[PDB]
């Protein structure tokens, strides 16, 4: 009942850059990714 | 007494431009620089 979805993992890139004020490269990671979970699977207990 | 202080001598780089305006890619140029100076050096003179 429990399944991953990897479309893409961590993956960073840099950009976007002021030169105009003298700041770096915005560095920035995005990811894809789908969880699915069901209550079908699953007990919860107490201690 | 007087002495120079040198971290970058002169770092011109080119950078961000806008595209949809067809503007060239922004020249700027900068440096890291400081100066050390005294009193105990120097005497002024008038004339």
């Amino acid at each position: 009942g429990f399944k991953e979805l990897i479309k893409r993992d961590l993956t960073t890139e840099v950009g976007n850059a002021d030169l105009s004020k003298l700041v770096e490269n915005q560095i920035v990671g995005h990811c894809y990714r789908g969880a699915f979970a069901a209550v079908e699977e699953n007990v919860q207990e107490i201690s």
